[PDB]
């Protein structure tokens, strides 16, 4: 799918069991999600945005369904305001910046 | 030109007589650049990102060259650790999300 950026690049994705809706954002290097229920076993970890800094969990090796596309990576958990779908599964359904 | 997400996607940009690097982020609806020299009035403003919200000043009708692109838009200069390109340009130069 081809996404213009008048408006925010929202997208379904369906983890964890849970449908949510997360921005695709290729200024993060990294996926950030919302406070989701989620399982597995988790690590500590730590992110830097604008401000500050979150202490976020990281979950290796989760599925989602992202625009209806499959991925497994890393997702963190987190104190973010908006579902961050970052650079490491957007390699992953094969998107790209174009111009 | 088309650009693939393995690597963190900077470009040159040329904003007032310097020239630097800049992350392309389609999460930013601003485009938030570090200090520089620009001159003008400015207004104050503040946005938020993952940890935070920074105190910046707004310039509007500033023209940068992005790739070659020349485009005018508002840009904000204040503490980043990064120049973001965001959507208010990304539109103007014609940039579009793609998988
Ligand atoms: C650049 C900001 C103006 C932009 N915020 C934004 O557009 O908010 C709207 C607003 C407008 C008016 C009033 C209030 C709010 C922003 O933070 N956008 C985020 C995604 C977002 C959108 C809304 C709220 C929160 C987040 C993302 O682009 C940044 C860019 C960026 C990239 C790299 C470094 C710094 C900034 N990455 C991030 O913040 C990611 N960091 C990242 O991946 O950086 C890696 C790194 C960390 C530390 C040190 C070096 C490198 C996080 C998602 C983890």
């Amino acid at each position: 799918p081809q996404i213009t950026l008048w408006q925010r690049p929202l997208v379904t994705i369906k983890i964890g069991g849970q449908l949510k809706e997360a921005l695709l954002d290729t200024g993060a290097d990294d996926t950030v999600l919302e406070e989701m229920n989620l399982p597995g076993r988790w690590k500590p970890k730590m992110i830097g945005g604008i401000g500050g800094f979150i202490k976020v969990r990281q979950y290796d090796q989760i599925l989602i369904e992202i625009c209806g596309h499959k991925a497994i990576g890393t997702v963190l958990v987190g104190p973010t305001p908006v579902n961050i779908i970052g650079r490491n599964l957007l390699t992953q359904i094969g998107c790209t910046l174009n111009f």
